[PDB]
């Protein structure tokens, strides 16, 4: 259940050119989603955003990977969706993968695994620790950025 | 060693929807590519395009998977570069995989293990028979397409 997440990040160049950089990062595979590898560009999602106008703007060209920072539970108290319930918003919009920064959240953890018996055809990936911390820091300052999901 | 690919064709809908079509297909990894799994949007290149230097190495996107339809050995009496090195130019520009439909030329797949000792980081895939056949009808009528490879 061990996910290996490769993060390429591409740095701007003083030419204008770009540099690839990659960076190894791990999570763990969710019980809530497929036990298989991914692999797109990512975005990302605030959590409040994956709740549904079921707008035709929202699908993502295909294949994107999202990222989502949860929110300290007592800050969205009436959530519009589950964690689980994101996970799937999110794989509706064209998501190849989630991963779940779960750091200022980690009971999310359990709430993703509640949905076990149903799970999504799709990969849901938590981080935290400093594994989350590398992703975040990589997502915030990152213009495009591609991940690999790896099973085992 | 066997390679499942999902290829999906996608369509955004005006009501907010995905439209999804996946047809699954078995190849191979070669030894000459790592043993991972990769997705990334389908780009056809005519083999002739993985030979000179520079003009349209930046043409795609970092983390397509290319899909080559290899000719007949005698079709191509001067090769710019050996079917190995075919796929490792694919992966200088950009390509996160390559597939090759080796059907009329089976002799590729012995050149690729040829470099099984200094294998690619990325994995290079040949399909031929029917699964070839499958792969190319979807890739010759020029939708987007996404190509799932995943190892095992």
């Amino acid at each position: 259940e061990t996910a290996f997440v490769e993060v390429v990040l591409f740095e701007s160049s003083p030419s204008g050119d770009y540099t690839t950089h990659t960076t190894g990062l791990t999570g763990r595979f969710s019980r809530a989603g497929a036990m298989l590898s991914a692999e797109g560009e990512i975005v990302q999602m605030h959590p409040l955003g994956l709740c549904n106008n079921n707008d035709e703007e929202d699908l993502y060209e295909y294949g994107w990977v999202g990222v989502v920072k949860l929110e300290q539970p007592e800050l969205d108290p009436k959530p519009c969706l589950t964690v689980l319930g994101k996970a799937k918003r999110a794989v509706q919009r064209g998501a190849t993968a989630v991963i779940f920064d779960v750091s200022e959240n980690p009971e999310a953890i359990d709430q993703l695994n509640q949905g076990s018996e149903d799970p999504l055809k799709r990969p849901v990936v938590y981080v935290k620790g400093a594994d989350a911390i590398k992703l975040m820091n990589i997502v915030n300052k990152q213009k495009v950025a591609r991940a690999r999901i790896q099973h085992l």
